[PDB]
């Protein structure tokens, strides 16, 4: 077939509506990868004006070594069935890559292997070898091969029934306990950055810096391709509902009242729930003092956690996510998932991506903690064909790949 140009922008509204689009292939992801010494190329064939596939190839050198990888990443982005189109950006990529010196092409698309059955073989007759069918966070590939994934396109209530049982229970305590969600900006990067301290602390990881968090999100937020959430316990607000509470409580007990004075066969039950009432605003009182002293030490309220969600499409992704060692009892992570959740299924998503596992690891293993997570969210394991090399160079390959 034929070979195309087209702009950024119609290479990104192809990844977005294709069913094997993603965001490691959108031309702002390719701007976020330069801070690392990734340069970007693209390729696009089709027939009649109409494109049948595209790919964003991304170039690095190889340390010491006169030669570079081309990585395709979730690419390319084509229906593995259509031999014509994948032939054709295979052609493509071998004319860009042999002129970058790279020593293979190395791609890994989004293609769940329940229905991978043409690219396995299509990518086998073309010349690619298979990196395995291994866990689904080996070392062996640079992507996960698995991960968890939400269907997202329901209504509230239904969305909420896919979880967990205790976590359904869990989450709707969260929507009660008195936190909000804010869709922040790029100020918020600030506050994000320090409870991912917090949190690589808690846990084990190493954590970025803010500058890397403000390169990813600068890139994509114009776009709506990422948006930062942060859930903010503020007292203020919180008083105001227990004033509105108190309001309520001393109605309810004049209403008691009336019909203890009107209804003689009523009135055991009527004092019953007049005590019940006056107990509650005893305790609500005293939960007003407390929400004042916090008002003290935090004025404007204080933030618990915070993520970043992208997007390709019909595609969100929750990428990261971080909270603090205070106010755990409000569950504001589990407010943040279902709040984010849902506004992705308004964006236009339809499945909210949580990334990487395992399948069922043991207790012991290192990646055990991201399955226990992630497993409770109405998620279903998506488990992909893998990572296929095209090598270019075999020496360098063999060297190189370990």
């Amino acid at each position: 077939m034929e070979k195309m140009h087209i702009t950024n922008q119609e290479h990104d509204a192809f990844v977005k509506s294709h069913p094997n689009g993603d965001l490691l292939q959108l031309t702002k992801w390719a701007e976020t990868k330069k801070l690392t010494g990734w340069y970007a190329r693209r390729i696009a064939v089709g027939r009649d004006g109409e494109v049948q596939g595209v790919a964003q190839l991304l170039f690095k050198k190889v340390p010491k070594l006169p030669y570079t990888l081309c990585y395709i990443s979730r690419g390319f982005v084509v229906d593995y069935s259509n031999k014509e189109a994948l032939n054709a950006l295979l052609d493509s990529a071998k004319e860009i890559a042999k002129a970058e010196k790279a020593y293979a092409i190395k791609i890994d698309p989004d293609v769940e292997v329940d229905k991978g059955t043409d690219a396995l073989q299509n990518l086998k007759a073309l010349g690619f070898k298979h990196k395995g069918f291994k866990e689904g966070l080996s070392k062996d590939y640079i992507q996960p091969r698995m991960t968890m994934i939400t269907p997202i396109d329901k209504n509230d209530d239904e969305l909420l029934n896919s979880f967990e049982r205790r976590n359904r229970s869990k989450v709707r305590l969260a929507l009660k306990r008195g936190t909000t969600v804010e869709r922040s900006d790029r100020e918020g990067l600030k506050t994000f950055a320090e409870l991912m301290k917090i949190t690589g602390e808690r846990d084990g990881f190493l954590t970025r810096d803010i500058s890397y968090f403000e390169n990813i999100y600068d890139a994509l937020h114009e776009d709506g391709d990422a948006e930062l959430f942060l859930v903010k316990l503020d007292p203020k607000e919180n008083i105001a509902k227990v004033n509105q509470e108190l309001n309520e409580l001393h109605a309810e007990i004049a209403k008691w009242q009336q019909k203890m004075e009107t209804s003689e066969k009523q009135a055991k039950k009527a004092q019953n729930m007049i005590n019940d009432a006056q107990n509650k605003i005893a305790k609500n009182e005293d939960l007003k003092r407390d929400l004042e002293a916090l008002e003290k030490e935090h004025p404007e309220g204080i933030y618990l956690s915070g993520a970043l969600l992208m997007f390709a499409g019909s595609k969100s992704y929750y990428l990261y996510g971080a909270s603090s060692n205070e106010f755990r009892d409000f569950l504001p992570n589990h407010h943040m998932q279902y709040t984010m959740m849902k506004y992705a299924r308004e964006h236009g998503a339809t499945t909210y991506d949580f990334g990487g596992t395992d399948n069922d690891p043991d207790k012991d293993s290192e990646h055990y903690g991201l399955w226990a997570f992630k497993k409770v969210w109405g998620t279903y394991l998506s488990e992909k064909i893998g990572e296929f090399d095209y090598i270019l160079n075999q020496p360098l390959y063999q060297l190189i790949e370990q």
